[PDB]
């Protein structure tokens, strides 16, 4: 994991995605909520089903883009990637 980032430093759309995760949706895309298979990633190794992925919208794009939040099972364990799962930072919702 790349480091920790304060939510206030991320695009505003990442706040919108965390607020949909807190309400259980409804989500804009059917790929929001699917299990993320962390097998090739830099996230900590976990068994199938521990991580799930959600879209952070990129304003103006004609596709889902490359920004996502991955959740883990622990309290406030959420990671942001802006480059389609190449690098991740742990989000700190308190700053």
């Amino acid at each position: 994991v790349s480091g920790t980032v304060c939510l206030s430093a991320l695009p505003p759309e990442a706040t919108d995605t965390l607020n949909l995760i807190a309400s259980d949706g409804p989500f804009p895309y059917s790929q929001d909520g699917v299990v993320f298979q962390s097998r090739e990633s830099v996230l900590p190794t976990q068994s199938y089903g521990y991580y799930h992925e959600y879209t952070v919208i990129t304003p103006g794009a004609r596709t889902r883009g490359t920004r996502r939040i991955i959740t883990g099972e622990a309290t406030q364990e959420d990671y942001y990637t802006g480059d389609h799962y190449a690098t991740f930072s742990l989000i700190d919702q308190t700053c």
